[PDB]
């Protein structure tokens, strides 16, 4: 498969469509999903999707996330949803459609929400080694407080996939909220950086995602050891990781949009949107 076989950057001249290391940035209008569905279907791929719901997030977001995923995620290809919750008795079983199935695991609820978010890196890694590596060809790891709004398909697959954070995609690197303290493993010096990635969505082959999570958790552990916590937790470490190990594909903010921003000309068709945000329950 050649990049030119399914990707035409000339359809979106007003946004960044190719990185300096030749990785494509996928925006609505640049991909030929029909070509990709055929190619991947012929290889009979299976895609995994992990999602964590702890505490109030279960009743507030899990059902909406799973229902929408079942409807819009990798339609036409086998998908396995890996659900991690602290209380399985509340795991909202919904009806899944053709080619979708699931596997639920009960996890420990971390006291601090910051740790609930960060420990995912450890847990995902353990699961990739234990079984996911044998079950799927590609894997995505996502925040639960989001909803699929339209088709999120095979055009998003790749060795290592990153998401452009909706609020900073047009900002210059020196303005990114990377971790700036040299004392943290997530430290990124001013004068460095390609894009500001969103930890709400990342993926790739099981091998690559294993390295992403393992390296991120190592930094998370190193920081705890030195009594320091990155301001943006796992997102900060993920950004450090992606700086050192460039993603082979990046998804535009259309794949992870926050309507609080509005709806600028660049956002042509939203595939997934941030949930309200909260402000009351959840935590
Ligand atoms: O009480 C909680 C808290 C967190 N989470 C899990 O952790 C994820 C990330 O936390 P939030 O959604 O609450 O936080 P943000 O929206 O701020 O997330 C952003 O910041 C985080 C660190 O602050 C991570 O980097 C995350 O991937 C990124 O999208 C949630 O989707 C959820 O799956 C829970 O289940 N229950
Ligand atoms: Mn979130
Ligand atoms: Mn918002």
């Amino acid at each position: 498969l050649k990049l030119s076989d399914w990707f035409n950057p000339f359809k979106r001249p007003e946004v960044v469509t190719m990185t300096k290391w030749k990785a494509p940035v996928v925006w609505e209008g640049t991909y030929n999903r029909a070509v990709l569905d055929n190619y991947y279907a012929k290889q009979k791929i299976t895609v995994g999707l992990t999602v964590f719901a702890v505490g109030r997030y279960i009743e507030h977001y899990l059902e909406e996330f799973l229902t929408s995923a079942n409807k819009h995620f990798m339609v036409g290809h086998p998908v396995i949803f890996y659900i991690m919750v602290d209380d399985v008795s509340r795991m909202p079983l919904i009806e899944l459609g053709p080619l979708r199935s699931f596997k639920v695991f009960k996890i420990k609820p971390e006291k601090r929400w910051q740790d609930i978010s960060m420990m995912r890196m450890k847990t995902i890694g353990e699961h990739i080694v234990a079984h996911i590596q044998h079950e799927v060809d590609f894997l995505f790891c996502m925040d639960v407080d989001q909803v699929f709004q339209d088709k999120f398909g095979v055009e998003t697959l790749g060795e290592s996939v990153a998401q452009l954070q909706a609020w900073w995609y047009k900002a210059d690197p020196n303005d990114f909220t990377y971790e700036r303290r040299k004392e943290s493993a997530a430290y990124i010096p001013f004068g460095e950086g390609d894009f500001y990635y969103h930890a709400a969505i990342f993926g790739g082959t099981p091998t690559q995602v294993l390295n992403i999570t393992q390296e991120c958790f190592k930094g998370i552990l190193k920081d705890k050891k030195n009594d320091i916590e990155a301001q943006w937790h796992d997102q900060s470490h993920l950004n450090k990781y992606f700086l050192l190990n460039k993603p082979t594909k990046i998804l535009s903010p259309e794949y992870c949009w926050d309507y609080h921003i509005g709806l600028p000309a660049d956002i042509k068709l939203v595939k997934m949107s941030w949930q309200t945000k909260e402000y009351n329950v959840v935590r």
